[PDB]
């Protein structure tokens, strides 16, 4: 699958300058659409691993020199020391080009001097005119040929720098410790890799012009001084009064960029709690809660960028304002001093200014802004690089060949600001062949003991020793993108004789046989495709298949069915891991009979540590075609999209009256700019005629109205300046408003998407369009729209000025125009698909980064950092190839445009003499300079239009999401009564649920009756449909059959109205980043009294009050500070505070100790004893006292009756399941069920 080599490496200079190696690519793109197998590979020196590892050495040398100097490090010094060698050589080309751009007007003015004094006698004049023509061609060739190659090399260097910085940021994020994890979130890294690197490839382009500005300005001032006297110093004064203002604007630009960045960080941080928990938001109708925050943050960000956009508009208006400013300046003095201008002074002035402005007034403020943004970018990258790194594992001592884990007197602190430690007095050891059992209450430190073995917890007192590889199993399963086989292997080689044994031991055979593809089906991100019980066993199978030496199982039997839990514990831990080192932690009091070492931890204090018989003897107790991968690329059909997107983009900004006032002001500014030069030429001609008539017998002396002329010129100039300023401000404001409206519409439409979209499209595919695709509309879109509208206006003005001349020069404008149109049409048909492929290849970078930033724990546990870095480098090169191809195509188009313009100039200069041998200056003279200005404006306008089309097809990616077909509306026309549900009777009648249209069936003929105020329990093997039934009830996807709730069909009411009447406890734990008050209730409607009452009921306030800011503690990403027990308690508190009629418990006692479990069960039974509670759990000790228990097997309901009736039948699946888990527990459960049945049936004798 190796892509063909890039023909650039096998090309000479003659084909590299003109980009001749792009003919087959364009010929292929013109016929069919481009694919990923048609993009050329990057050079061997432009790889990600070759640049990142090269810059890392320089960064390490710089930080070592800073540590030796005992000062603060800096990234700019290392960047310079690394990228100055391959960049100082490019300065000589700019130095010679800026000199040629000043030399060219000299010859342009000298060649016209011959036509001004045309004589048919002397041939030396013709000889020197031809020599001037030859040197003019010599200068224009080097000015218009190598400039695009220099731009291409600069863009390549910028892309290399961006790739190196991205690799460095990724390598830094792959080593962040737990302390640094609480200061930064995923949104920060997303922003740093999306927008903070988009300025490096742009700031390295304009610094040359930045430092060459004054050098060319002084040169052109000294050149003008040769003809103009002391009066020319006013122009230098204007320059030295304008440039310091542009330099001082850098501080304001830096402050505005810093504010934009610190706000965009918080704006992007609120993405995981919106997307990854879309089911939790839909099950609680909290979409408006997140919309009240995200749109407000976007409005604040827009208000902050308003000042930056106003400054950019002011600079872009000053760009074309300073030209006429400098025209008026020194001319107000040369006219008032008595001297006059007829043709020569004004002509040389305009011909010099036309070349000076394009650099000085354009690239200087742009370069200032680019440097101001790059400073903030480098500062943020350095701040991210100076975070607290993870404690690297020290060099282990040479052992005697054996492996063991020894911990003696361990003491560490999770948070240095806290007063109490997490662990106290740890002294134990594990040998190969033993079984350690950790038991304790909630929030005691059971998982901290396992985390300390890995190396994530810095030991504050003591020493640890780890000999051998570790296979860690996190409490929360982590499944990345890919098939189940790739998830089990995880870099290991496929071995059927061991894979089948691992599948049989983990009881995954039924799961692989019930699916449609077995172990070859794809799995979405975050394991949204599979269930919790399936991922909990997939992770264990992956850990077992690795064949490691240390197995740190962090409660893998918490979300697994009780019937298969015994089989798993018997055929995966006591048989496979019997010879290895393992530390199993759990809450069940039946698996500890086979363990030889039990550590009863309590609040991080080692109370007891012995065997299982020592606790019973002493008397102490401890219980008190093949489903392609993730819906590959589907963005196609980019066949010259029409005005359908342009109309929407123009209407989302302002009203039609504002849209027409915009073009009115644009044409007014253009006609004023034209009339300025028109009046200047008229005054010059009038002064020439006056000098002629006063030299040829000037009997009368009638001087022109000096005051009137000066006043009208100043008025025209001021009007033009004000019109330009106003139109720039209006355009920028309209474009900012349009971008904000488009972003708001996209955000409002995304929330209304079905649950299938979120788990069929990867996180990266919908995250890269919320930071880069929508962030470009604030950084590149208006700067490209206004730089093209003004260019088109200037082209129209130049054409209207030139049409007033003999059409002998305007006739050949039609073939040139149609050739340019054909070239633009041929180049866009390729550039569109090239940009599409660039976006499609940049998407997987973020798609993999989002999964890596969540699975870094398992990554460090398995030591797959090399594989992760290789995958990241491959994903980055996949996009760098398309970026290089886009840059090469743009440079080839520019080279072709410049070549055609030079050919047209040569033609109009050569083929005109045969007919103008007699036609002198005034009618043939200065026409060459006219044509040069015309071709320059054309070359600028074509590139501007190409860039605008590129930006339009880029924003088309956002515009496409305007429809985003949805499910049933929020509220239908028929509304339920305000007292509904009054009873809560749910009736099913042949209901079927399918996660995808045409997919495998889950619920097959499910019929059950649920009375009012009847506690119904649901049990059965995992992955059977226990959650599918809840999903069909909550209407996450359109089900079959009919579902009646209090004589009301679910398919005839509003989705939000149905979801707001049923509370639910989520199966997986998830918390929102923010304050505890907002996490408990974001609407801010609950009183503190009832909040504390609910906290006391949940039994969490006792430890909540320990923190100083009980209601102000800001949580980390996904609740990194809180544990699984704390997350479950917060979810229970939220469900209690909901206080609705219908309550559905899915998974509430997964990782809960038996004591607090029974406590909260009794509390719930006392509180909600007057409503219908649909509780679901694996442990029967909390549901054996229910009214009826459902038995879901393979989707179909096998039996549904009373628990005692099920126990009285030795053939029932419920009895066959409860027969396991020992004998005493089963007997106690049967006795409790019999007592409950007696008390319910015969109270007269019970
Ligand atoms: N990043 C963190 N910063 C500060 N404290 C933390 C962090 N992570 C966990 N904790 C603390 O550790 C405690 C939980 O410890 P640990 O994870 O070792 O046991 P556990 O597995 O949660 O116990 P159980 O399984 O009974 O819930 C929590 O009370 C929490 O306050
Ligand atoms: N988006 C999806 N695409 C394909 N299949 C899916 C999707 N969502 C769920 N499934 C399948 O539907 C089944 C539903 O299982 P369910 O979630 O009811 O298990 P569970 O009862 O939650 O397990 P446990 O009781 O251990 O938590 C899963 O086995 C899964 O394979
Ligand atoms: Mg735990
Ligand atoms: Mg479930």
């Amino acid at each position: 699958q190796e892509v063909k080599p890039n023909p650039l490496q096998d090309a000479n200079l003659c084909s590299r300058v003109f980009f001749w190696w792009l003919n087959p690519l364009f010929k292929i793109g013109h016929k069919r659409r481009l694919e990923e197998d048609d993009m050329y590979s990057v050079l061997p020196e432009d790889r990600s691993q070759h640049l990142g590892e090269e810059l890392q050495g320089f960064w390490d040398k710089e930080v070592l020199r800073a540590e030796n100097d005992a000062q603060k490090p800096s990234l700019t010094r290392a960047i310079i020391k690394c990228y100055w060698k391959s960049y100082l050589v490019l300065g000589i080309f700019t130095l010679i080009e800026e000199s040629a751009k000043v030399i060219q007007p000299i010859f342009l003015g000298k060649i016209i001097n011959y036509f001004e004094n045309y004589d048919p006698m002397d041939s030396v004049a013709l000889n020197t005119a031809y020599a001037y023509a030859t040197v003019l061609t010599f200068c224009t060739l080097i000015l218009a040929i190598l400039h695009h190659l220099y731009f291409y090399h600069v863009q390549c260097a910028g892309m290399r720098l961006r790739v190196a910085m991205c690799h460095m940021i990724y390598r830094k994020a792959l080593r962040l410790s737990n302390m640094a994890m609480g200061k930064t979130t995923t949104g920060q890294i997303v922003n740093l890799l999306s927008n903070d690197v988009n300025k490096f490839d742009q700031v390295t382009v304009f610094l040359h012009f930045l430092w060459a500005g004054p050098l060319q300005a002084i040169a052109v001032t000294a050149l003008l001084w040769m003809e103009i006297g002391i009066s020319c110093l006013a122009g230098m004064a204007v320059l030295i009064i304008l440039l310091p203002l542009q330099s001082c604007f850098g501080k304001l630009f830096s402050s505005l960029r810093s504010k934009t960045a610190t706000f965009t960080d918080a704006r992007i941080r609120t993405m995981n709690e919106v997307i990854t928990g879309i089911r939790i938001i839909k099950m609680y109708a909290w979409e408006k809660s997140f919309s009240n925050l995200i749109t407000n943050l976007r409005k604040k960000e827009i208000s902050k960028i308003l000042r930056s956009s106003c400054l950019r508009g002011m600079n872009l208006a000053s760009f074309f304002s300073a030209s006429k400013i400098i025209v008026f300046v020194t001319f107000t003095t040369y006219v008032l001093l008595g001297s006059v201008i007829t043709a020569s002074r004004v002509f040389v002035a305009v011909t010099l200014y036309g070349a000076v402005r394009l650099t000085v007034t354009l690239f200087f403020p742009s370069a200032i802004e680019r440097v101001s943004e790059a400073i903030v970018s480098i500062r943020r990258i350095q701040t991210f690089l100076l975070l607290d790194e993870i404690s690297q594992r020290n060099r282990q001592l040479p052992s005697d060949g054996k492996k063991m884990v020894h911990v003696q007197d361990f003491t560490a602190f999770w948070d240095k600001a806290s007063e109490t430690p997490t662990l106290q007095g740890l002294s134990f050891t594990v040998r190969p062949g033993e079984l350690l059992a950790v038991v304790g209450p909630v929030g005691a430190g059971k998982s901290s003991l396992l985390s300390a073995v890995l190396g994530e917890l810095a030991p504050s007192h003591g020493l640890v020793s780890v000999h051998g590889r570790i296979a860690y199993v996190s409490q929360q399963p982590w499944v990345f993108s890919g098939t189940l086989r790739s998830n089990i292997l995880f870099g290991k080689k496929y071995e059927k004789e061991r894979y089948e044994k691992v599948i049989k031991a983990c009881a995954l055979k039924k799961d692989l046989q019930l699916l449609e593809d077995g172990d070859l089906t794809v799995i979405g991100d975050r394991g949204t495709t599979l269930s919790g019980g399936q991922k909990a066993r997939v992770n264990l199978a992956r850990a077992v298949y690795q064949d490691a030496d240390i197995y740190l199982l962090d409660d893998p039997l918490s979300a697994v069915d009780a019937c298969v839990s015994r089989h798993l514990f018997e055929l995966c831990i006591c048989q496979i891991l019997h010879e290895k080192i393992t530390i199993l932690v759990t809450h069940q009091l039946q698996y500890l009979k086979a363990a030889s070492q039990i550590l009863i931890l309590k609040d991080g204090k080692m109370v007891q540590k012995g065997t299982y018989t020592e606790f019973l003897k002493s008397g102490i107790d401890f219980g008190s075609e093949n489903v392609p991968v993730t819906l590959s690329e589907e963005n196609r059909s980019e066949g010259k999209v029409g005005f359908q997107a342009y109309k929407n983009y123009f209407r989302a900004g302002a009203h039609w009256i504002v849209f027409i006032f915009l073009i009115l002001l644009n044409t007014a500014a253009q006609v004023a700019y034209v009339l300025q030069d028109w009046w200047l030429s008229y005054w010059a001609n009038k002064q020439s005629m006056l000098n002629v008539t006063v030299n040829g017998g000037g009997n009368v002396t009638e001087k022109l109205d000096l005051n009137w002329y000066l006043g009208i010129y100043s008025g025209l100039t001021v009007a033009t300046v004000l019109f330009g300023i106003a139109r720039s401000l209006l355009v920028f404001y309209v474009l900012v408003n349009s971008s904000q409206t488009l972003h708001n519409k996209m955000f409002e439409s995304i929330l209304k998407a079905p649950v299938l979209f979120f788990d069929r499209n990867p996180i990266g595919r919908i995250l890269n369009r919320f930071s880069k695709d929508i962030g470009h509309l604030d950084d590149l879109l208006p700067l490209t729209f206004l730089d093209f509208i003004q260019t088109l206006l200037q082209v129209v003005g130049v054409v209207s000025v030139a049409v007033a001349v003999i059409p002998w020069i305007a006739i050949p404008l039609v073939p040139l125009g149609i050739i340019f149109i054909f070239l633009r049409r041929y180049f866009l048909e390729t550039s569109r698909d090239v940009k599409r492929l660039e976006s499609t290849t940049r998407s997987p970078v973020f798609s993999h980064l989002s999964s890596s930033l969540q699975g870094l724990w398992t990554i460090r546990a398995y030591k797959a950092e090399e594989r992760c870095q290789e995958l990241f480098d491959a994903h980055q090169d996949l996009h760098s190839e398309a970026w290089f191809l886009f840059l090469t195509t743009s440079r080839w188009f520019a080279v072709r445009l410049d070549a055609i313009c030079a050919m047209f100039v040569i033609i109009v200069a050569f083929g005109s003499l045969i007919l103008a041998k007699t036609l002198d200056a005034g009618q043939v003279g200065l026409a060459l300079s006219y044509a040069l200005t015309l071709m320059g404006m054309f070359q600028w306008c074509v590139r501007q239009s190409a860039e605008v089309e590129n930006m339009m097809i880029s924003v088309e990616r956002v515009i496409e999401y305007t429809d985003l077909e949805k499910e049933a509306p929020w509220e239908y026309q028929k509304r339920p009564p305000p007292a509904w549900p009054h009873e809560g009777v749910i009736i099913f009648d042949n209901v079927n649920f399918m996660y995808s249209p045409g997919g495998p069936l889950v619920l097959k003929h499910l019929t059950a009756l649920i009375k009012s105020q009847e506690k119904v329990g649901i049990v059965g093997r995992t992955g059977a449909g226990k959650s599918s039934l809840i999903s069909a009830l909550f209407r996450l996807s359109e089900p079959e059959g009919k579902i009646w709730i209090d004589k009301i069909l679910t398919t005839e009411i509003g989705l939000h109205d149905l979801r707001k009447k049923m509370s639910i406890i989520p199966q997986e734990p998830v918390l929102f980043t923010g304050t505890m008050r907002k996490n408990l209730d974001p609407f801010n409607e609950h009183t503190d009294e009832e909040l504390w009452n609910a906290l006391q009921e949940v039994q969490l306030k006792e430890t909540i009050e320990d923190l100083p800011g009980k209601m102000d503690t800001e949580l980390a990403e996904s609740g990194s500070n809180f544990s699984v027990g704390q997350r479950q308690l917060v979810c229970l508190a939220r469900a209690i505070l909901r206080k609705n009629q219908i309550l559905i418990i899915d998974q509430a006692t997964a990782n809960v100790d038996p004591r607090t479990d029974e406590l909260i069960q009794k509390k719930i039974r006392e509180k909600f004893a007057h409503c219908t509670v649909l509780t679901i759990a694996h442990r029967l000790n909390t549901i054996i006292d229910s009214d009826k228990i459902m038995v879901l097997d393979s989707g179909r309901l096998k039996e549904y009756d009373e628990p005692y009736v099920l126990l009285q039948n030795k053939e029932s699946l419920f009895y066959k399941m409860v027969q396991c888990l020992g004998k005493a527990e089963a007997a106690a459960l049967t006795e409790t069920a019999k007592q409950v049945y007696f008390k319910r049936n015969y109270p007269h004798i019970g």
